[PDB]
């Protein structure tokens, strides 16, 4: 009656295509699967429908190929996340602080070749993160203007110039910015401009805090009403970026 069904193997497959039923004496030849290689090259792998209607005994014949081992790129590292360079395993590339990755971070062990295995991508490099000097602004000299390039985390501080005339400047934005990316700084070069707010006045209400001669940017003035009045607006104002009291001035209604 024969042997109708053949057992599937880990590392092998029938070389050609199978028919529904086999009769005794016939043989199925096996071959390494993709990504495998012979355990003992040359050794012919085949099942034989024996005369007892069973399939003969065939040991496992191939073994997972492996992509070449990989070295850590300079200033970085390669991670065998799967614990080997086996076929069907992936590696991750990462760079040390101060360094960015140039290339493809994840590489795959693939049977790109009809015969043989190779990584899907070449290894990246790790390039040091050097960003160019920040732009000077109006009356704004950054530190190390004389310097030509800043490495990672080098920090520049922005200096407002001396007064053009009577009233001095007030540096809007953040004075200190740092080199955090290969071509990136952390903050925009901050505007340095004379910011002064109008003296805060309130009918029936005294100025509790402040009294600064000139209320420059970020000055802060607390205000409260005179005896008998109930506050209606917000007690604390802040000299604004646009020289406007932020928020609006309070009122002191009966
Ligand atoms: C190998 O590791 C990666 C990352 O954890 C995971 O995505 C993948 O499934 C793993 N593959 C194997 C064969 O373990
Ligand atoms: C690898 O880099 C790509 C961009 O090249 C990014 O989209 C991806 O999230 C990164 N993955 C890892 C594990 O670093």
């Amino acid at each position: 009656t024969g042997c109708d069904d053949p057992p599937r193997f880990v590392s092998m497959k029938p070389q050609g295509t199978l028919k529904p039923s086999y009769s005794p004496g016939e043989q199925i030849v096996y071959e390494c699967r993709l990504g495998f290689q012979p355990v003992t090259p040359g050794q012919v792998l085949a099942l034989v429908c024996q005369d007892n209607n069973t399939w003969s005994s065939l040991q496992e014949g191939c073994k997972k190929r492996r992509c070449p081992t990989l070295a850590d790129p300079t200033n970085g590292q390669v991670i065998l996340v799967n614990g080997s360079t086996a076929f069907g395993s992936e590696v991750h590339y990462v760079c040390n602080n101060g360094y960015y990755l140039l290339g493809t971070n994840i590489s795959y062990c693939e049977v790109s070749s009809g015969t043989g295995v190779n990584w899907s991508d070449n290894p990246p490099t790790c390039e040091k993160i050097l960003c160019q000097p920040p732009p000077e602004i109006q009356n704004g000299k950054y530190t190390n203007n004389h310097k030509d390039v800043f490495e990672y985390n080098e920090v520049v501080t922005y200096s407002c110039d001396p007064s053009n005339g009577p009233d001095e400047y007030s540096l809007v934005g953040e004075s200190k910015l740092t080199c955090i990316g290969n071509g990136e700084w952390s903050s925009q070069p901050p505007q340095c401009k004379v910011v002064k707010c109008v003296y805060p006045a309130i009918e029936h209400g005294t100025i509790v805090s402040g009294f600064g001669p000139k209320y420059y940017y970020k000055a802060t003035v607390v205000l409260k009403c005179n005896e008998g009045f109930n506050l209606y607006g917000n007690s604390v104002v802040v000299c604004g970026e646009n020289s406007t009291w932020e928020p609006e001035l309070p009122k002191c209604i009966k």
